[PDB]
């Protein structure tokens, strides 16, 4: 297995390549690549040029057209010795796109040929300096059969084109912007193309082109609209304009991730492009908006300024995720977006930070870089950027962005460079703050308060600590922006002050323990703590149920109201899981049910907020409330809680469900909010009197005039195991079996079903007409959903879930390591479960560990999980 690489070993390259001219003689079985690079030595004169290469058939090596004899091929490299200070390197090699099942480098997607080069896929195309601090100007000539590949695309603009004998043709592209090879892209195939235009604020007219498989034009307008929305927003919010003449996006069916920001030629998983009202849900529309925007935002945060090395991945991913969240939030509901992102942080990222794979947002050790496009690097990375925004304020934050681009435009930078730019532009000291980049694990912030009537002072005693993680035995206090707000008994905000001077609501929690005193607090306050999730930490405060219901009705920020409800539910989710383990039924105080009844009947509350408060935490969110996870107890308690609320709020739920009916379907935020609330109510109504529920659900499925409402009904039928379930599921299959993206929703429902025979059903679906092990989307929607989204079934006491996953991973380890690595994650969490389960999970991991040709992707995770 390959050795681990460490951030502290970074060293500038001995050679730089300033320009590269590529020529591809394209063919699915045998592609011939000719690469002419202009190299310049920067290191010692006796240093050899070390080129990275994987699975390449070397044809020849020339230096200034002279056949070179001073070279040697070694594991993953071509080492060239005795070179001039400046020279022209010419490499000719062959590759086989059709044989590329890992989908890394140049591969085949259906009948099209396309690429994926990040993190290190370009080395699978030709021998090169496959490191992001080497920026070269690319020129790409593509030669191919005209009938099979009428469209030949690469980064930049077309500078040449011609016809050849034997029905072949070629096109040459030039991208003026120097770039690391991970941003290189090539696409060849036959597509339908949606063309539009966007005029920047300064007048630059940009040609927009969206390439989709023939017959998919009816699902392309929303993505195009989202691209234009993204371009406009970046101008308005960040003052950034697109910098090229054309913007191409190609939607492909076979892609390991969601999308890729290749300069001027983004390549997208079709899941994040294709949408029409009968195939896509409101969520799909908003996800397409998010991803289209995300990759577009990389044009500046990632492309114009790239990464010095891969340990600096968060420099572009954390910042770009922050940007896509601000984009979504500005255009839609900021409260809903913040709530959703906090659910991801608390329910998924915290779990990772408490797992064997824990790492700082800026990793120190990496074996397989593809294993580091994580919730930590992305989501926590964004939370760190957001904390900088919280500490600086929008104005100074933008000044920091401006200085960052001024200093690093056209180069590869580091996380430290970014922080320095923010510090220098704002004059805000971020020296202590920097620890957020080096320390893994989730900080735990404990708060104790006291109200002194004699002095009319409110005191907060705040403590912090980060438990040790398997990767770091030493932990230190962080600079935690801790936002608060105090309310009097009328729900009015109490001015924060001390010694006659106002105090900022964002407290600087920088020590292991500290006190914060506020005077002129005339009456005992109810505090709102860690407002808007001001820092990615776990809050420990002894809330009374009344303080929480008070906040649910009076908190100024909608997020606080949702957050208070989560704290209220946590107490009873924990209470009932303990009861479940002792064979006792659900117990819930009347005043708790009343709090949710109040939310339903509050006419002043935003439907968007009400919908989220009425959406119970997922089983994965619930799992984080426990030291030792009991997946079956959690799943059954979640259903029991749903049933109890459905019974206690039956009339109110139906009233709100009916009140939010909308005849017209619009992908507009106000409409989406009402529909989300209506369907939130439907989830509960599905657990009402069987016949009543069955009729209501089947009715919505059949009368729905959009996929959002149809899927909501189908999901409810499956969740409540209603009589109509089998009929509706078969009807969906018969109508959509030919559409993979649509069937993925169906596979997810089958995989996350509460039915006793779910595994048997999932295994059988491996033979379904709409499923195929060759497609990452299908794999993740069926197998991934089962293992990661149905922990109750995956963790069946008999161990059947683990055995099934081992079978699937034995296949995927050889076929597609990246997808295999995404799928093994559930097994890596073994220490969070009981002894019996740990034993079975360890056995499963040991079996995988002994696999012939074990991929580095899995090796890295298996090793840490078995430690
Ligand atoms: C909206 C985005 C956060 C979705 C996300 N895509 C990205 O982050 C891209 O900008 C990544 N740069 C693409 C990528 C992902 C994984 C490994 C190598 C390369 C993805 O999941 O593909
Ligand atoms: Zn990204």
């Amino acid at each position: 297995q390959p050795q681990a690489k460490y951030r502290h070993d970074y060293r500038a390259p001995d050679y730089q390549i300033t320009d590269i001219d590529l020529t591809f003689d394209l063919d699915a079985q045998k592609t011939v690549v000719t690469a002419v690079s202009q190299a310049v030595r920067h290191g010692a004169s006796d240093a050899p040029l070390r080129l990275n290469g994987e699975d390449l058939k070397l044809v020849s090596v020339h230096i200034n057209d002279e056949p070179w004899t001073a070279w040697k091929e070694e594991e993953g490299a071509l080492v060239i010795s005795n070179l001039p200070e400046r020279f022209t390197l010419k490499i000719i090699n062959e590759i086989s796109p059709a044989a590329n099942t890992a989908l890394e480098g140049l591969y085949q997607s259906g009948d099209a040929l396309c690429t994926q080069c990040e993190a290190e896929g370009f080395r699978h195309i030709t021998y090169y300096l496959d490191r992001p601090d080497v920026l070269a100007r690319f020129t790409t000539k593509i030669i191919a059969d005209k009938i099979k590949y009428p469209f030949l695309l690469s980064n930049g603009n077309r500078v040449a084109q011609g016809e050849l004998e034997n029905g072949r043709h070629w096109v040459q592209w030039q991208d003026p912007f120097p770039k690391p090879c991970y941003l290189f892209a090539l696409v060849a195939g036959d597509f339908d193309v949606l063309r539009d235009t966007f005029t920047t604020r300064s007048g630059r007219e940009v040609a927009l082109e969206l390439y989709v498989d023939r017959g998919n034009l009816d699902r392309a307008p929303w993505a195009m609209t989202s691209l234009k929305n993204s371009m406009k927003w970046d101008e308005e919010r960040f003052g950034l304009e697109y910098d090229l003449d054309i913007y191409m996006i190609v939607a492909v069916d076979f892609f390991n991730m969601g999308a890729m920001e290749n300069k001027g030629l983004n390549i997208f998983n079709s899941k994040y492009v294709l949408a029409r009202t009968d195939t896509a849900t409101d969520k799909d529309y908003l996800d397409i908006e998010r991803v289209i925007g995300h990759e577009y935002f990389h044009n500046w945060t990632g492309n114009r300024v790239t990464c010095r090395d891969w340990f600096q991945l968060s420099l572009k991913e954390g910042l770009t995720v922050f940007r896509d969240q601000e984009f979504s939030s500005d255009l839609g509901s900021r409260a809903v977006n913040r709530i959703n992102n906090v659910r991801t942080m608390r329910g998924l990222q915290f779990a990772e930070d408490a797992s064997p794979m824990a790492h700082p947002i800026r990793p120190d050790m990496v074996i397989e870089m593809n294993n580091f496009y994580t919730l930590t690097v992305y989501e926590k990375g964004a939370e760190v950027i957001r904390m900088i925004h919280t500490l600086l304020g929008e104005e100074n934050f933008q000044k920091g962005m401006q200085l960052y681009f001024e200093r690093h435009d056209g180069s590869a930078a580091t996380c430290d460079d970014f922080v320095q730019a923010m510090e220098d532009a704002s004059n805000v000291d971020l020296s202590h703050f920097r620890r957020w980049y080096s320390q893994s694990g989730t900080p735990i912030v404990t708060v104790k308060d006291d109200y002194n009537p004699e002095t009319e002072q409110y005191t907060l005693t705040i403590s912090q600590r980060t438990p040790a993680t398997p990767d770091q035995a030493e932990k230190q206090p962080l600079h935690i922006p801790f936002a608060i707000e105090l309310y009097d008994n009328e729900g009015k905000v109490i001015p924060l002050q001390k010694g006659g001077h106002p105090v900022n609501s964002v407290l600087n929690v920088t020590q292991a323990e500290q006190t914060f005193v506020f005077d002129n607090v005339y009456f005992q306050p109810v505090p709102a703590l860690l407002c808007e999730f001001s820092a990615p930490v776990k809050l420990e405060y002894k809330w009374s149920d009344q303080q929480l219901t008070f906040l649910m009705r009076h908190a100024r920020n909608d997020f606080s109201r949702w957050d208070a409800a989560q704290s209220l539910l946590a107490t009873y989710i924990k209470l009932n899981v303990a009861r479940h383990q002792q064979g006792q039924p659900l117990s819930l105080p009347v005043h708790v049910a009343d709090a949710f009844r109040a939310v339903l009947l509050d006419e002043k509350i935003d439907p968007a907020l009400a919908a989220e408060i009425l959406t119970l935490p997922s089983v994965n969110e619930m799992a984080e409330l426990f030291d030792i996870i009991d997946p079956i107890a959690i799943a059954e308690v979640r259903e029991a809680l749903t049933r109890t609320l459905a019974t206690e709020l039956a009339d109110e739920l139906l009233a709100i469900y009916n009140a939010n009916y909308q005849s017209e379907y619009r992908v507009e935020h106000e409409d989406i909010a009402k529909r989300t609330l209506r369907n939130a109510c439907l989830r509960f109504l599905a657990f009402g009197e069987t016949h009543l529920a069955d009729v209501l659900v089947s009715k919505q499925f059949h009368e729905a005039n959009n996929m959002t409402d149809a899927l909501a009904a189908l999901s409810a039928a499956v969740a409540a195991q209603l009589p109509c379930r089998d009929a509706l599921m078969q009807e969906y299959d018969d109508k959509w079996h030919q559409n993979g993206l649509v069937m993925d929703k169906w596979f997810i429902l089958q995989a996350t079903s509460p039915a006793a025979n779910v595994l048997e059903t999932v295994r059988g679906l491996l033979q379904h007409r709409s499923f195929t092990m060759s497609n990452p989307n299908r794999i993740r929607s069926l197998i991934g959903a089962f293992a990661g989204s149905n922990p109750a079934a995956f963790h069946a006491e008999d161990g059947s879930g683990y055995l099934f996953l081992v079978e699937m991973l034995t296949d995927l380890n050889s076929r597609n390591p990246q997808v295999a690595s995404r799928l093994i994650e559930p097994l890596i969490r073994l220490k969070r479960y009981d002894a019996k389960r740990q034993e079975k999970m360890r056995a499963a991991l040991e079996q995988l560990k002994g696999l012939e040709n074990l991929s580095g992707d899995l090796y890295e995770k298996i090793t840490k999980a078995l430690a």
